[PDB]
């Protein structure tokens, strides 16, 4: 039960690394600045420290983009569980890199570690539902729709409570907080080895029938069912180019690009990355920020443990529309209470509610649904190529929002969220006019 739950818990390690850089950030930037003139001797420019931190944060979703490309040759060779072991021992390297980063320097042990810890996440985000998908029985499969998403939300919360001002978030304790991401990796390297392998991979790729049957009975019925990896071999798979070329799939491709971009450019990760800096940016006391972000993640989990049943029962289109609308109206009123701060103390309580109300709205339609629709609206042939398009749009949008947002709230100030409302509005219009159930 516990190890069964901790088997797919690689999603937790993703959720951890997303918010893991929010809390220590204040104490971390100092580490950059004084390390700089402890070598060079001159102070680092105010902008370049902001440019360098934007890199630290945005290397993670960039690494995921690279790492998500490798999932194809890896699982076609190493296997599902095999690849899952590969990145785990490979996840220890960036983990201890940040943990011992206290010793030498940030320039490598952090930034180069962030891209390396991103490769693991972008890689597992495919393999994990892939490994769990082939193991699951025929009829009962899709119960995993919001299930790993729940673990991502917990990872965010854990990083926030461990990133509390009191516990690991401080000058001396932050490397322990960063390096703590390797603990569930070394924890998974224990329980997973005696977990069953992939039956579909062993029979088809490895051509071993005895290896497929033995792991099947743990759970020639399913054995002959795997002949659908033969029938599908003749059907072939559409390329990424032919996706755009096909007039049949155009309003599909256009939609997932809009959904994946809209989801990420909505500024959802702009929060979990920058939440500490976001709350400070309006009404919140320097002490209160570390406490309120921890609550924002708690709310996020409560909505996610809800939306698992809500997503399938309430429909695909409505929840999607309702979400981007809430995320739109929460941006206006926020940009908003940020704009005029003279009404304090009346304003800041509103701003905090706006961030919470945004999280709630995004955690229903915008976050879970787009990934689901790609599996549905695309045929088996175009499904592998469709995934890559959606994936590339997701990570690179995630990349840019993590990149530009410090410069946005620096440049646009209290208007920082105006660009997100424009996105939410444009997305809500598209998913209204075009996308049906």
């Amino acid at each position: 039960l516990a190890t069964l739950i901790a088997a797919f818990g690689s999603s937790f390690q993703y959720g951890y690394n997303v918010a893991a850089i929010n809390s220590p950030s204040e104490f971390m930037k100092d580490f950059y600045a004084y390390t700089y003139y402890d070598r060079v001797g001159e102070y680092m420019n105010e902008f370049y420290l902001t440019l360098l931190w934007s890199v630290t944060v945005s290397m993670f979703p960039f690494g995921g983009f690279l790492g998500s490309l490798m999932v194809g040759p890896l699982v076609n060779n190493l296997g599902r569980k095999g690849t899952l072991l590969f990145n785990n021992i490979f996840s220890i390297v960036p983990a201890l890199l940040m943990g011992f980063s206290e010793l030498a320097k940030s320039f490598e042990m952090i930034i180069v570690a962030r891209v390396l810890v991103g490769i693991c996440a972008g890689l597992s985000s495919n393999v994990v539902p892939m490994y769990l998908g082939e193991l699951a029985p025929k009829n009962w499969r899709g119960a995993l729709g919001v299930v790993p998403q729940l673990f991502i939300t917990i990872g965010i919360l854990v990083a926030q409570i461990f990133g509390l001002r009191s516990l690991l978030a401080n000058e001396e304790g932050w490397p322990i907080l960063l390096g703590l991401t390797g603990i569930p990796a070394v924890l998974q390297l224990l329980f997973l080895p005696f977990f069953p392998e992939s039956p579909r991979y062993l029979l088809i790729q490895k051509k071993d029938e005895a290896a497929a049957k033995s792991a099947l009975r743990r759970l020639a019925e399913i054995e002959e069912i795997l002949e659908e990896d033969r029938a599908e071999k003749a059907v072939g798979f559409i390329s990424v180019l032919k996706l755009f070329k096909m007039r049949s799939l155009r309003w599909q491709v256009i939609s997932i690009i809009v959904l994946m971009a809209g989801q990420q450019l909505s500024g959802v990760n702009a929060i979990y990355y920058y939440a500490d800096q976001i709350y400070l940016s309006a009404g919140v006391n320097e002490d209160d920020v570390q406490y309120v972000t921890a609550g924002t993640g708690a709310v996020n989990v409560l909505i996610t443990v809800c939306a698992i049943f809500v997503v399938e029962l309430m429909g695909r289109r409505f929840l999607l529309l309702l979400g981007f609308s809430v995320c739109f109206t929460a941006c206006c009123v926020l940009t908003g209470a940020l704009a005029l701060q003279d009404v304090i103390s009346w304003m800041p309580y509103v701003s905090i509610a706006c961030v919470i109300s945004y999280v709630i709205g995004h955690a229903l339609g915008p976050s879970p649904i787009p990934a689901l629709l790609v599996t549905e609206i695309f045929l088996q042939s175009s499904r592998p190529a469709a995934y890559m398009v959606a994936g590339t749009v997701h990570w690179l949008s995630n990349f840019t929002v993590g990149l530009v947002f410090p410069f946005i709230q620096v440049g646009l100030g209290a208007y920082s969220f105006v660009i997100f409302a424009v996105i939410c509005l444009l997305t809500t219009v598209y998913i209204f006019l075009i996308i049906p159930e």
